[PDB]
């Protein structure tokens, strides 16, 4: 009964992964991604590390 | 001898003004004019009264 019997892996044996049920998942990123919006200035003459 | 006799003004009577002699005159303007030089920045995004 102590053995390593080999179930053969056929094109039929693997099922799709079961994803959990529940309320829909929430955004948990630090900052916004696709929703993010930016106020932009063109700063030409001053190049290099400034003051944020 | 008390009269207002009229010396007539002819094309011949007026001489060129005599300009004084001496060492050459010096610049006495507050700031430089044609000799002046400027360090320039393009400041687009910030319009209106800033800090000099």
């Amino acid at each position: 009964e102590v053995n390593a019997r080999i179930e053969p892996f056929l094109r039929t044996t693997p099922r799709p992964l079961r994803l959990p049920d529940g309320p829909p998942c929430s955004q948990r990123s630090k900052f916004l991604l696709m929703d993010a919006l930016k106020l932009s200035i063109e700063d030409p003459s001053h190049e290099g590390e400034g003051i944020p």
